[PDB]
């Protein structure tokens, strides 16, 4: 029989996009298609305000609009738990917590994009035992994107490279680069991100005036 | 005061994806921004199934998916009277019948694509009365897509480059290359296309057992 | 052992870019990855200047431009005799050419993009025989493109689908979308295309005053 | 008249590449399209071997590749001395380094692309002091890459906007992403590279046996 999994996307998500949405459909498909698992959940998990420096919208704010942007899916949902929280949490931190919930068993992932893969090299900016541990104890979904090359990255990794069986690269054949970031502006600007992003999370931002 | 302009895509829409939607807003921020112009409606008007040779979804299949995909939009419209006629009709002849309805003044110009745009110069495939007619009776928006480098298509082509004025180029700062092609093989092998194509169509196309 | 393999890239080559050679080299990897194939040649073509709209730089150039950007190759070749007949030919009869050229025949192949592979679609654009005997008598090396779904194509063409063995796609995962388009806007611009062309094709451009 | 300028480039150049020799051609043009600057000379400076987790070619390979990649440029050359120091060097240190070594002085401006311009977010990455150093006594040049959005990066970052005066944004109509992650794995694999990094790039590697 196959092997329930869970899995978990930290991150701004500010705001939500259907390429963050994307991100979990293709996911899914991917570890389905080995045969090995079976995706019984999605969790969206947004940062906690206290987080790095930037205009992020508040906490309550991107839990709502990922909520409805969540309300025609019947497997993901968001998780407010870590926005919650008093302050800022490593990413292993949030996974364990999570893994904690499943006890009261299906395994629990991190999924993220090829980018976030990268960052894994970047001097000062993870523990090592934190990224053994994310690929040891749980395991790794990573969705490609623009001008990444993942399985390089695991390859010049000592650690990812050792862990192979827990990190599943997921190839999206679809050129779909949104950037949050690109949305907040265009925002802002008054111009339009219909189709981008969804239409009720639209709705919301213009109703509670964020990113103008 | 601004003139009235009234924006029309033809094509497959086979299905109609995000991306097809996301052309028209794209087109009308564009349009706006020249201070030239106010974008007063969109019309998607889907190709009739005598055209071309292929696996064509039925023609009122492809209007009732675009409609469905356009009840959130409230100044874009499927008219299907292209696909309602008896035989496939060159897009001038298209142009035409369509600015007649506005006379029953709006500038209707056509919207595409840069990819159509690069078509203007395949022998024996459009005739040069008819490229002559789009951009200097109506009027052509084009949104950008990557490989293609409209300004240099524009340059080149002698019926172009001497109607500059009525040519926009609009430019598309989001790498979202989704081809329906794509989108019916996914279905076809009973992947997702969630958050590429709007919900409502995918719920159509199951309902009436589309692409499989 | 392996059939040996000639692989022909028919366009315009206006200018060669380094896309282009690129386009062999991937398409090589491919076949020899297969395990069955071995290339031995590779031969680009120009196109006779009597094709087609668009204006093109003379075919003396072209093919020069060719010889230059080919003389750090140790397997590629430029072959002016198509461009050197008296008028524009077809595909197929540039293949039977250099079919008859290599007359334990290797086995000679059509390399061309994905979105070539597109426009066997376009209606009165390819003699469905054509497509028939390319596919057949000769074999098609496509390489991806961003937007282009090969696979589908493939699916979607009776023909295409009932010889797809003699179809072999390549890709690799690299965002190389440089349009010849871009590089000659650029050039009449007087701004660099140093480094997506290769250098001894600018020296000749340079020295002999083309795109202006 | 203008003002002068010498562009410089950090990172690893494991191995120097097409794309990064491209952001020189294109910051170059940017420049001068302003009508303002003249640039003079462009350094390509690979940092330090006790830098970061990565296991990288020897300095000495690097700045040699580099070497024979710039033969044929006219303006770009190769600085050795970030790498020959005895440790990693912080990019402000290496720009006031290379500052003096230019003492009516050139401005010097720090090149790269906007995934970098990213990272000046990143918690704990940066010194708030350096960024602004950086951009308000030398510049910088950033050319467009794939899914960031250096306007909103600028707009987000109260340090940035401040300066933005002194951050100058080139691009190009070209999908270039290739990364040197794939170009190692590539070769590390027996593929070609060839059109992706210069020839004498690639005689070096397989001469001194580089990337197994
Ligand atoms: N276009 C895209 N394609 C694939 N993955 C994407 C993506 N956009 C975001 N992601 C992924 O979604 C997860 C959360 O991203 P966020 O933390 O919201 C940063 P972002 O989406 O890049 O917005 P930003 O520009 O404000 O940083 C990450 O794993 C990221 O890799
Ligand atoms: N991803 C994309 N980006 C920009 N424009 C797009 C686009 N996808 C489709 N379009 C545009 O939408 C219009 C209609 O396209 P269609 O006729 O449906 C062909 P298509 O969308 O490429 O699907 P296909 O793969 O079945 O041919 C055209 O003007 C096309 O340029
Ligand atoms: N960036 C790219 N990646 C992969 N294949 C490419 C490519 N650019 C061109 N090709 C392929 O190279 C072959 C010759 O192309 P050409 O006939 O020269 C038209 P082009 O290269 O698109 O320039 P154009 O802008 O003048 O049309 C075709 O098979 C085409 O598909
Ligand atoms: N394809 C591309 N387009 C534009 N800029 C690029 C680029 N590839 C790399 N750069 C830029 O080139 C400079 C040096 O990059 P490097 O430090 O060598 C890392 P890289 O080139 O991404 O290879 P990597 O995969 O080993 O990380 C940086 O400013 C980077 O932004």
């Amino acid at each position: 029989s196959r092997i329930p999994v869970v899995l978990l996307a930290c991150g701004s998500f500010n705001p939500i996009t259907n390429m963050h949405l994307r991100m979990f459909e293709v996911a899914r498909d991917h570890l389905h298609q080995t045969g090995m698992y079976q995706v019984i959940q999605g969790i969206i998990s947004p940062v906690n305000d206290t987080y790095g420096k930037k205009d992020l919208a508040a906490s309550h704010h991107r839990v709502a609009m990922a909520r409805l942007a969540l309300q025609t899916s019947d497997w993901i949902r968001v998780d407010p738990w870590e926005s919650e929280q008093a302050q800022w949490m490593e990413t292993v931190k949030v996974l364990r917590h999570h893994h904690s919930k499943l006890l009261r068993v299906p395994e629990l992932k991190l999924l993220c994009g090829a980018d976030v893969l990268k960052t894994f090299q970047t001097p000062n900016l993870w523990k090592d035992a934190h990224i053994q541990e994310i690929v040891e104890k749980f395991g790794l979904v990573c969705v490609g994107r623009v001008s990444h090359d993942p399985k390089g990255y695991i390859a010049e990794s000592p650690i990812l490279r050792m862990h192979q069986h827990n990190i599943h690269l997921a190839k999206e054949p679809v050129q779909n680069e949104i950037s949050a970031t690109y949305i907040r502006r265009a925002l802002g600007q008054g111009q339009s991100v219909k189709y981008l992003i969804p239409d009720a999370v639209i709705t919301y931002i213009k109703d509670h005036g964020l990113y103008t």
